[PDB]
């Protein structure tokens, strides 16, 4: 299938074991920003659900399907590939909705749905939006969508901004300098210091931060889920040109995302920006290998190229340069193995 | 091979990729109790290494092989299945020990060695001793051991004792009662409340605690690595009979372990007991879904049964009863995925 | 055929009036100096409402209120009491040389026969949460003896309710019920009754005080005008509410207190049991939800508190609360007759 | 119409069985480890008295004693319970897969009908001072279903009486009553009720525990053999005493506790509430003399404790004692139904 062709088996096994846990479903469900905003977007756009056919992609415990039912949906198809499908079907029974919600265990790329739907709902966003590559399953599901159908979320925006954080940059070398000693219990470890440095810099840093470290208005890359094909997410080239608002050393790029539910009554926004209350997505920061000095008014231009891999994640190639000086830096990171720094 | 037969490929991929990271090596090495104790065991028993042939199973970055070299070993075969083996070779060259330390990439169950060895060294202990099933690889390597060869460590003791800790119990209880809500955003979740309790209490709790929470002296279960066969670790039955020293609620069993290096000069112990300085092993507690009440003088009887699984871990079954009252508790735990609370 | 006996089970009335026959209970009430001092102040500072007047004292007990009315110059005070405390009242009236002014009349106010209509009724009819003991209905029944120009002391009653957060109290009651969760109590599986245990424990309103910082929104107020209300009004009391949440957190239930006003000709005197006021023997009352409701600052928590009077001289309380933004709903039933006294 | 109804006022019975309809009261009794542990040990360690036998459990409550009988291998257990707790007991019989061996029979043991005679009766009927609640009479009444060989668990009951000295406890009665001895409480002279307040406090048996060093003489014992006694024997209980004073001092009253023995074929097991044993939910009971009695070590304190059963499921207590060497005499009349719980 499409899913298996693009996914290494070992990665998929571990992936669906993770989401088979009720504690991980709970982790997502008790994030009020995530769960409250979905519910508010569905109910406030009730005319998009009333007496409609709905598809829920990766329903998990089924919480989003229940919101669709609260909005008057005629029939809801909830697809779930992990063993959580058993629990979702339990809740469908206990909430007396067996005539409205039909749980379908299996992968949305492999299961067989009977009819076309009026709207697809799903919560597939991961770290910097694209991690886990579930947006491709979300877009793949549009084979079941009527031509005049809708998508919730309708659009996703990933935001990129430069940041200064001397502490974070220096932290990488303080850790790596563990290896820079000539007699650790009699052993000279210093030959691995370089490898240890490179290891740390390949890890995106997941945590939050104060917005005062941002040095320029963010640049935005939009994916319209109603127009996009899943092939558009195999290679995502995000050019950026930052108009520096502050002078200082730029240590890397910070990432966050927004999604929007463009309904017939209104549009509702779910944001994970650092100017908003913290969510379980946090934010993501990728360091440059060497910082770049930029004056307020200078332009920092470059590209962020996200290349999908068979581990359900991305390799992140960043290239940046200060146009007015030519000073240039770069980095190559592995989003599948981030460093969780939040405390 | 023996390894692949007992290991799901998905688990082994994740396992050896975890141990390919230099940051994890730094973490183990910075456990000063662990590193310092291993060095002392080896150097103070230098006669067991002087001009000997050594095998280091799962050498990682190679630190134990360097200790063997410092103690006078003639040749050290350092086996390592992860990509950390290439980093081990770098250090061997940078420390000018190419004539004494020979890294052998691959699994100890698959590689070939040119000769038998006088002593096997390794650090195979996971959480609760048995996690990761590395002890089976350690014992498997005895096929390379000369008759009357030595093992470092030589024996391992598992200790288990009943504990009381209302705070910990209610902490896990609270996490599961999320699925008790009859109107989470209008949705009745209460039908999954049983499943959630089961899931949350299958997690062993990895952290330290004060010794005063323990309600009886520990029971010891000993594995003699010189005699044990790897088959002995597929199903481990630990009977226990505790004589309660205090009255109160028993919220479960606490686990720790000691290993001894029984060398020709002196015996050196590495302990993870709560009476001893903290290590990266901490201690492990398996909670009961419902505690048992006991009084001082009562006997708490039962069995702890560890069934090894193909995910390089163990399924744990604990059955316990207060003999005087017939109050029984039966619990199942998945050691693979513990809850780190420290 | 008496109004009282028609709404009261015999077994409840017997225990009720035996309880109030004890002098130790009278001492406890009298030693609430907020209560006793505020009553005296409301009467004496409005002495013109009593001077040369005819007074009816409903449920006089040992008779303290009738003595306050005599100090304010009442011409005649009929002191009605249905317990055996009426005999101790008589002793005090003689020993205080007031036999010419205070006439004890033993019996239920719904069953006795007063010699004449009165200018003012005084009573202390407030129980826990105001309504417990259904004494307000005897107080209002007594208006059949009140002149058209007559007054009532107290004149009005305000019930206040507000949502609160108190994880320790919730877990305290939750733990008690968890005993019936044991699958092997001396080898016996009790878990099948765990549901019934939780229902029983959370049926108990909690009587004690608390810090005002646990309250999550401004109180809603329900007012009873004793001068205008009729007995039948108190059979079914419906209190809708809509709270604008001022803090975020888990709503564990609703807290209740009450105020009464003595609206006299000279001044209005208030007796309050609010948690912002000095503590009285009424304390405050909290009704716990079996499952707390999560709310955000700015959300609305709406619903109904409904009190259905029962024949055990108390009320069946049903509370339905709902977070409007999320539709998270909580329904609860409580038995006000048998609260949990948590203050000790 | 029934033995129970002819000796119990309806109002008292209504309140009595409502009390035992609460799971919290069952929990309180079940969590007394001395009570529950000792019954289980007495039943299991005499398993031959139960193995494949027919058993009657009088007032089973939640049914715990019946489950212990089943653990001991009983063939058939009839568990009789008059309160609504009988519905909960049935739930537990089902959930524990014992419906084939335990039959819950809702009703009063004096009014139900059993299908057959039984080999042994089990029950926990002891109240405060052993006799409070008068359920020993229901226990004895049940012997109409017992076989000639049948046994009783408990088999015998001993109530113990001993004189004590406790200045603090005695004085405390006047400290509390002297609230009324003031001439102007908010203008009112309360002093005329001080004597009535004193009398009220002394009528209450004091329920709490104490140091054994307050006892002034070895206890006297009154025994009820449950295999032999009849209901009527407990309507008037006369306990003579002649204490030989071990210490000199003022005797302020009599302390009461009790023991019971399960006399089985294998062994006898004792359940004791004596002040020398671990504390139980029965505590101990002390009845004051309204005037203490001075006695020297070696003197004799002689008198009688008369317990007269009443229709409120309790006893009126009449104690009279005198020091034979001096003639100084004292007495008291106490109401066992309304004890004063002093324990903290
Ligand atoms: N926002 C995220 N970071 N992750 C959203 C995961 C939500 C649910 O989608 C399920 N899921 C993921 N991929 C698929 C798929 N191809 N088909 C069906 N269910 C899936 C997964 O098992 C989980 O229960
Ligand atoms: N103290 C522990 N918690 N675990 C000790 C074993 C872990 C180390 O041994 C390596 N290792 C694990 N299994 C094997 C094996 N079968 N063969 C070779 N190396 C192995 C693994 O890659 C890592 O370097
Ligand atoms: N403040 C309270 N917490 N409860 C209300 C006052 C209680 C007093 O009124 C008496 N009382 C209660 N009901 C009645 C009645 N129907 N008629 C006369 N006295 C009564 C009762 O005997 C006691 O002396
Ligand atoms: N140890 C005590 N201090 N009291 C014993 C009461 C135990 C149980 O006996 C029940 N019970 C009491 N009297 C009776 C009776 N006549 N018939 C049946 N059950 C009864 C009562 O409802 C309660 O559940």
């Amino acid at each position: 299938s499409v899913f298996s062709e693009r996914t290494e088996e070992s990665s998929a096994v571990q992936y669906f074991q993770f989401y088979g846990y009720l504690s991980q479903q709970q982790n997502m469900m008790q994030d009020y920003v995530r769960t409250g905003t979905y519910q508010r977007a569905i109910l406030q756009n009730h005319t998009d659900f009333k007496d409609k056919i709905v598809l829920d992609v990766g329903c998990g415990s089924g919480i989003l399907s229940f919101f669709a039912a609260q909005a008057g949906a005629r029939k809801i198809y909830a697809v779930e590939a992990s063993t959580m499908a058993q629990h979702a079907e339990v809740l469908v029974k206990s909430n007396n909705l067996t005539d409205r919600i039909v749980v379908i265990p299996g992968k949305v790329e492999e299961v067989s749905l009977p009819e076309q739907v009026d709207i697809i709902i799903s919560e597939p966003m991961g770290y910097m939006l694209f991690n886990e590559r579930m947006l491709e399953s979300y877009l793949h599901a549009k084979k079941y969508l009527k031509p005049s159908g809708n998508m919730f979320p309708t659009i996703g925006d990933v935001h990129l901004a430069p940041f200064t954080d001397e502490q974070l940059y220096m932290e990488q070398f303080t850790k790596a300098n563990f290896w820079y000693q000539p007699s650790f219990h009699g052993v000279d470890l210093s030959a691995l210091r370089g490898a240890a440095v490179d290891e740390y810099f390949r890890q995106p840093v997941v945590d939050t931060f104060d917005i005062r470290i941002l040095m320029a208005k963010s640049v935005k890359y939009t994916v319209n889920f109603l127009e996009a094909k899943e092939g558009d997410l195999h290679r995502i080239e995000i050019p950026f040109k930052f108009h520096m608002l502050h002078s200082g050393l730029v240590h890397g790029l910070a990432f966050w995302f927004d999604v929007a539910f463009i309904g017939s009554i209104m549009t509702v926004w779910l944001s994970t920006a650092p100017t908003e209350p913290l969510t379980h997505w946090y934010q993501v920061r990728c360091l440059f290998q060497s910082p770049l000095f930029a004056k307020a008014g200078d332009t920092l231009s470059g590209t962020c190229l996200l290349i999908a891999n068979k581990r359900q994640s991305y390799d992140i190639s960043i290239v940046a340069q200060v146009d007015q000086t030519g000073s240039k830096s770069s980095n190559l990171l592995d989003l599948k193995n981030p460093f969780f720094r939040y405390t």
